[PDB]
């Protein structure tokens, strides 16, 4: 029980992961992560928010389960890398995860961190986005170490599996036997009234892990319809004589197309990903135009946070009307996202970027916000991070996950549950 207390005061993956044009850069964004930058000494999870003013940080007391999945795929990679710290800190982790309170299985959003040690948010708010997220980040975890006979890796496998079974209740508990979706949560002791009802955006990870841990109870099977019926719409648009075909995003923000794609190969999976390929240009086009990184939901240029997308990407502007999200400002992460669709691409673009502004680089990381006139935020985000780094280790966190769900008969699922994510 008493333990030495490990320092992670240097964190490096393999060297595959570093572009020769980008190496430092992804360094300094990965160091978000060491102890006693971004990640806190008494939880030994990532602060939600950073300021950061002359590499001095304050810090908001929070973290969520989405920003904890993404630092234990990174810890992974750093234990693949030779960094026996990490294979310390991922099973300190687990311990903190198991130790959380929950609901039905189900983590939630957010977790107050104040204390030392985790207390849900007042809300009492059990989201299936947070719990779709961190179960593919498991599977990743666990996809990575199914073949050691390492018995300190065995143990992490067993207790993915206990934790992931422990949801069984709550997937069960999200499944509407009427409108054949998930339900988006619970809230204070009440279902949420809204539906995973979006291919194109985060919580559709949600929708496709349900059916698969429930796929052995039998009558209870959540069906692989909560997914497959889930709408998906584009636009058509035309641009100097080139046909686009935008696959939208409810407030047109980038992270809603491309998180997933950290932990599923949807490049492969999905039949057509031309519109992925399409929405990807497009907001690379607006992007060099204003002279600011990519869109997506972000810290603001003055600390606040807004969603954040382009509205002619955006399904509720093009579709219903509703503008709910301005394209005023960029982000780092959001342009780094896109290295899983095009890495040459992206590596020229956040170039570029720091090349105009100098001074968007601290030890924390790049800031979060950048605006078109070049105003820029003090916050570095945890979330941002994990999804900025994580871009760049897809192809290793999607092969992991991938080795998972062969491993436990769920990949044929996956691959015809993705047969269905085609243009409504």
């Amino acid at each position: 029980t008493l333990e030495s207390a490990v320092t992670l005061d240097k964190l490096e993956v393999r060297d595959q992961f570093y572009p020769a044009d980008f190496r430092e850069e992804l360094q300094t964004n990965l160091n978000f992560f060491l102890d006693g930058k971004g990640v806190d000494a008494d939880t030994l999870v990532p602060y939600d928010t950073i300021w950061v003013k002359d590499n001095k940080a304050e810090y908001a007391y929070y973290t969520n389960t989405t920003e904890i999945a993404l630092y234990l795929n990174i810890l992974v990679e750093a234990e693949k890398a030779g960094n026996q710290k990490a294979l310390t800190r991922i099973q300190e982790v687990l311990t903190t995860l198991e130790e959380a309170p929950k609901f039905k299985g189900l983590f939630y959003w957010p977790y107050d961190i104040k204390g030392g040690e985790l207390k849900p948010g007042k809300g009492e708010i059990a989201p299936a986005v947070d719990n779709g997220n961190l179960a593919f980040s498991l599977a990743a975890v666990a996809g990575a170490y199914l073949n050691s006979t390492d018995p300190v890796k065995q143990s992490i496998i067993s207790r993915i599996d206990q934790m992931l079974k422990a949801q069984i209740p709550g997937w069960l508990s999200l499944y509407d036997k009427d409108r054949g979706l998930l339900w988006g949560g619970w809230q204070n002791g009440e279902l949420i009234e809204y539906h995973v009802d979006r291919k194109a955006n985060e919580s559709r990870l949600a929708a496709l892990w349900a059916p698969l841990i429930t796929k052995h109870l039998g009558a209870e099977a959540i069906p692989a319809s909560v997914f497959n019926d889930m709408e998906t719409y584009t636009v058509s648009y035309r641009l100097d004589g080139k046909n686009y075909t935008p696959i939208l995003t409810w407030d047109g923000a980038y992270f809603q197309a491309l998180l997933p794609a950290i932990w599923l190969n949807e490049k492969e999976l999905v039949p057509d990903y031309s519109m992925f390929e399409d929405t990807t240009q497009l907001q690379r086009i607006y992007s060099k135009r204003n002279n600011m990184p990519m869109v997506s939901s972000s810290a603001t240029v003055n600390d606040e946070y807004r969603p954040f997308g382009i509205p002619h990407l955006s399904e509720a502007w093009v579709r219903y009307d509703d503008k709910i999200a301005g394209g005023s400002t960029g982000t780092p992460h959001a342009t780094a996202l896109s290295y899983m669709v095009d890495p040459e691409g992206a590596v020229k673009s956040l170039k570029s970027i720091k090349a105009l502004y100098p001074a968007i680089e601290t030890s924390y990381g790049w800031y979060d916000a950048v605006d078109s006139k070049g105003r820029m935020s003090t916050k570095i985000l945890s979330l941002d991070q994990g999804m900025f780094v994580g871009a760049f280790l897809a192809e290793s966190i999607n092969a992991d996950v991938e080795r998972y769900l062969r491993a436990r008969g769920y990949w044929d699922d996956v691959k015809s549950m993705y047969l269905s994510f085609k243009d409504d």
